[PDB]
């Protein structure tokens, strides 16, 4: 029963993403410097990779670098989700995977990014499983799919996780995705950025002083300072439909919207990243 | 051997239910403020949320909720329930979440209401289950068929669960169920407004005391109030076709039905809600 | 391998039915009030029940009931068994629910009864069962069958089960079968009903004491008390066939009958029923 | 691969029986008069039966009884046994039972006699079992066959079994197969008819006291009388055709017969008898 | 993928067999005296048996005397071994033992010969087992052509196992394999005849003596004894064709030939059969 | 996907075998006297054996016997290896044994040679194993290809394995593969033999001392003996092509490549075989 | 599913591959000498061996060692790994093994390299494992496809796994993969030569010094010291391409990029090698 593959210009550039300097960076250095300078690599003989793979808690940017970068290449962009790989490993289809690469190729410069990863894992049983070890018939398939996939084609495969620990040992093997990147929770001068980025196409009172938002928060991720400013975006749209039957996204919204801040990750978590972090890099 | 796919028109409005203020008034920020003034919501930016979670205990008013915001908006309405889902899930043919999705497509401006969303979940062992994950072959497609539905349509999609518990997390992501929502049983004033919306159609005699039904009812839901007023009303009826062979719904009618009133939800599923409703908020 | 669906017109009326006189008024209230006055129901605006569950120990009658309304209402009546049931589940044929709910809808005015609804749960392990929930995948056609089948034709639903800790509860579940009632064992003045009833068209000896027989019967349900009419008479046919080669039941017989006579129901089980009645009501 | 059903005249008459005299009249009582006094049965009112189960240990008639039934009525018998019925089990084809029951309607007026009732409930694994309960796809469909079987056909079902404990507990219920009789080991006067009945067309020596071989016999069931007879007959005639190369079968063939005379059945299982009989009576 | 059904004609003759006189004795009275006396089975009114069970340990002689029987008869012989059931039972066309069956009465007079009938059990387990009990489809299939098959063709069925603790009780009630039979190791006496018997045509040297070898062997089956002369033939041939680049089977030949004598039977099994014959007998 | 079938004439003669005079022998004797003399075969009455079963550790000419004797009698030879019947076993397609037999005996005179035959074994557990017994499809289908096959063709079936304990008995009965034959590992004097066949076609130097060589290995095997040979000649060889840019296999060579000599079989497994040995022999 | 079989011409020579000078040596002894001195071998008459299997630890050149030995060869190379092992193992497609050796026949010269080979037995449990031996559907074929595949065609094969535990050993057995070798991890000159080779095509500034780095790396594979070329020349480039909006890689930048410096294998594993290396050897 597999839905469309969908190739699309990614609507996300560099300033919506919040801090991570290092990997827009070290991002750019992947992508645009093979293509846009094929004669220094030439030069100094070493050839690029194929791919990357980002792991870390969930709402930090794994998706906005994705396409971001797809953005900056001015590249097209498919993202195959987590209930797509799962509806091929339920309906035993995996060979829609070649169908993908299809699509992506003929789509070419374009990136390709397999996000939730690790979803068939999670879906057998994750953490403590089945009989079997971690292939699985879908990720399988991805994997032979890049095999075969010439590396001088214009495809950029980026996978992205929050469970490495239950991902397939052999998507890291060389030829495949080699670059591990870590994007880890937002601190704090990150999220100050990220309350910027996401503020940016927004009318912030002058007096909002999110440098100190940024001191009220810690395990928060980038989706949780999003979640934040919508409350508060929230709190002025019916603020201001309230007056007339005016219009600044203000303090009070802010300090109303922070009533009901959440932390999507919790300590234990963060900490379960450090121990991925640790031995993965 | 999937059932007929209906759309109708919500019969229901916001006075049949009782209390909910709150919520009624989140929920049209939800739906009307995005068609009724795409103007601010293009002025501030952020665009809206594609669809809801109500979970609560049984009989409190989330087909209320979802069916009255349907009719508000003046939107067509369809409804799947956890029977529909099970046969797709027996049947191993969720390929008709798609046909399900073109049909609120085709009837858009639609809210799609996913009831008993956790019917699978419990149909394969619930609290303990089986071997694998959260995910189901049904719900996964339910999933896709949301990531591939453009936000554009008119299609709003709203899930509704008594056992969040056993919910795959998935449904929760960004860009799906966003919106969590925790309708409660209800409390000391709003038991009174159930009452008087479940009586709102009826020939009320004038010297029944509701205010007081309130205070004598707890881990009752609107189900349970409901199942009230229905005795007094079939006590009256009876009563009525008895002295033919004078017809207001009285005093004594409601004495005799408080006679056989039960509580649906007991104290320690009533604990659990809030140990879902504290994390899961 | 289905079986063949019977439409017929109930045999059977509440004179043949001993004692539940309040089951019985009951009744009338859910079916012959709706159809034969839906100006009070619109008056009122309260809207009839779909169906109804009789529970209870075997042989009290919850068949008689089933039928007996669809006679007063001068209705139609399908029946289903249990091994019906049980056919579709083995044969995994449970579309043929649509099937019988065709036929139910098509010869409307129609009591479409469900007896034995518990049986594929017995047969499946019962008590203790197997790895799933409740739901099974012929009974979840039926409450397909019955959320779709609308209000508004003439088909009312019947369910009996002496096992209703095994019924799966979405059956309870409001626009199913609403109305639990428990049908139990025969008291003191019932039995009594019962021996007259099943007496009805018996030349029944004068002298012959029921009121007494009723003192001398317990755990006796109307099943068992039928049981000891019928050797009674099969030993007055045997006593009249013998003179020849003279014909009023007498008490002699009735003695003689009393010699064997059981009880299906044991007070552990009596015992289990409050348990599930009190919980149930 | 189900075998041919074959209609026959039963061969064998009330003179082959040794003993049961008591069961003989009620199996007439049940049969007989319903079909050759249907006025008196239309007189005192009650409607005849459908069936009957017999249960006992082995070899003590069970089967001569269905059979005599037949043809004291002067009707026909078909017969499923054991294997037959396994058949349709192993090759999931109990459609079949179908076609079964059409060939017993279409040769009416007929007893259907199913012997070795219990033996799918064996081949399951019996007293132990698998998951499931008592139900299994065959029996299953001997009871709607017997449930659609109008009672006003002329076919009357017998079962027999020698394991009733595991009997599906459905087969017993109202309007199937209502008559459970117990035929017992027989005792020691039986033991002289079953002698007698076995020897009536035989050259019985005058001398030869049976009276007394009655007397030297217990757990012997009537198979293991007949078993002697046939020892001392193998006896006589090797003696006889031993003599030529002077016919009446004498004493000391009974002797020396005696001396390979076993019980088929133990102790332990007749005392089980009893237990079934004590609650199944 | 079953294999071709052969008929034949016995080669071998009762001379060949050494020892058993008594069962030799009995299986012409079952086979020869009903078809060359059936005056004599008509006169004293008792009719023949369908068929034998020999079990016993393995090599000695259960075949010999199934073909045996069958040349005296001077009829067909059909041996359907265990490959050949496991073939059914493993590719699940049991189906073909009705084409077994019908080669069988078609070729009437026949022995039908079921060696090794306990192959089934053993391969799914044995002593131990698997879920269910004794039946299986196979031999389940056997059953129903037997029962199936008119007692007044010509076909005998024997069946022979050594393994008779785990055959299906079912072959043994009446109208099937009703005689049990035991064949048993040889002893003192037989052994001498058995070494006859299987040296009847050969040219053995005068002075050898066989009535000492049979008192050297014990646990020896007819099997083992043949062993023996085979070594001392194969030894007499090597000690001729040795002189040319002469022929009696001598005294020295048979010494070395006794340097590799083994037993098959060791004393547990021996023991285990006597467990099983005395129950069984 | 069964691999095909190739009939071919055995390369290797007596000469190319190392050791076991005795089984040489043993083979000429079961294989050549019944052929070529067979007047003594029917002088002496006994009848030949129709194959035979080579057990014994790895790499000690149980093949190389197979074939020098299919080549001493000028016969063809098929030789079937343990793949082959994994992949009938695989792919459940055991009817190919069939087609194997068929060109056996198409092309008769012929040795066909079961290597490996323990392999299914092995891969369903062995040791331990799966639920079952020692049956298996394939091996079943060898055995039955193997009783219908005449013993008057000229198919001479010969087995090996080095996993006796695990071997199904079945092969082992009367008329299969009645013959064991232990081959074991080579001894003091074998190893000479061996070393010395193995060079028969080489150019070897005069002072080499292999007597010597043969006391300096044990738990070797003709394989393990062979490695030796083949090392010392990869070394005069490089030895050679290195001084042109002189050719007798001498000391230093042997010297060196017994630098590398393992030793296939460990003395448990030598052990093993002892326990094997002596209850099979 | 199966990916398409590309053969190719092996683009990497001996140059490019750090150490293992013995076994290039060895390497060519297998594969040159046999095609290259046809004469040299039927001289001494031993006939060349079909493949070899590298076991050791992962990234130390067992492909670079595969297709540095084609190049040489001047032959072509088919590479079939894990994942398309896989995919039949999972689409039960092993006949395209068939298919893969047909394109290596008609491909001659070529070396056909299964690599991963131990990925099938991983999947299935590996270490521990499901109920059966090492054999598995898809390398069984691989084994067929072995045998049948004629020795005088012309292609060599070659195996590599890093889990040469889990293997089945029937890959080892002579006319298979006989020769074992182990790719040890590089030691102390060999990590210069790997960093040499894998800096063969680029500006190594004159300072630089290798044989230090060399003394700082230990349980570095192969892999673990290009990973730190890798990082030194994308420091070179990014600090080239940053001068501009100069180029030779220099001692800052290897330092720098030892800053990330990792082992892949660990201590245990490679005790773990020594083990097999032991016993394997
Ligand atoms: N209340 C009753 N009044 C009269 N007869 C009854 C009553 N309950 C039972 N019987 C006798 O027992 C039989 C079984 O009743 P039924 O309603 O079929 O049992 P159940 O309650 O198990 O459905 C009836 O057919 C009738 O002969
Ligand atoms: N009673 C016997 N008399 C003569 N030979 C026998 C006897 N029992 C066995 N044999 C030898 O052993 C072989 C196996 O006998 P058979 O009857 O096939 O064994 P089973 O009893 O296992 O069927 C016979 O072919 C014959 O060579
Ligand atoms: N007895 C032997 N004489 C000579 N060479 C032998 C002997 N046993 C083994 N070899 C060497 O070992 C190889 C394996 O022998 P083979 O018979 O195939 O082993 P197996 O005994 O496992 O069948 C032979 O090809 C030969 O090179």
């Amino acid at each position: 029963a597999l839905r469309e593959t969908v190739v699309e210009v990614p609507q996300v550039t560099w300033e919506d993403i919040g801090g991570l300097e290092d990997v827009k960076r070290e991002l750019q250095e992947l992508v645009q410097y093979p293509v846009e300078h094929p004669d220094k690599f030439l030069k100094f003989g070493m050839t690029p990779s194929k791919g990357v793979l980002f792991y870390g808690p969930p709402g930090c940017g794994k998706t906005l670098l994705a396409k971001a970068i797809a953005n900056e290449c001015q590249a097209n962009f498919i993202s195959i989700k987590g209930p797509e790989l799962l509806t091929m490993w339920f309906g035993e289809s995996e060979a829609n995977v070649r169908e993908i690469f299809d699509k992506a190729r003929q789509a070419a410069p374009c990136v390709l990014f397999f996000d939730e990863l690790d979803s068939i894992a999670k879906a057998r049983g994750g953490n403590i499983g089945d009989g079997g070890g971690a292939a699985d018939r879908v990720i399988n398939q991805i994997l032979t799919e890049m095999d075969g996939m010439s590396t001088k084609k214009n495809v950029f495969i980026i996978g992205a996780t929050n469970r490495p620990d239950i991902i397939d040992p052999a998507i890291l093997r060389p030829g495949r995705l080699d670059q591990l990147i870590y994007i880890p929770l937002p601190d704090e001068k990150s999220r100050v950025a990220i309350l910027k980025a996401n503020l940016r196409k927004s009318p912030v009172a002058k007096d909002v002083d999110l440098e100190f938002l940024a001191k009220m928060t810690n395990g928060f991720s980038g989706a949780d300072l999003t979640e934040i400013c919508q409350r508060a975006c929230k709190l002025a749209i019916r603020e201001s439909i309230e007056s007339e039957i005016v219009p600044e996204i203000r303090r009070d919204h802010f300090e109303e919207a922070m009533r009901f801040a959440r932390r999507s990750v919790s300590d234990n978590d963060i900490r379960k990243y450090e121990m991925f972090a640790q031995t993965l890099q």
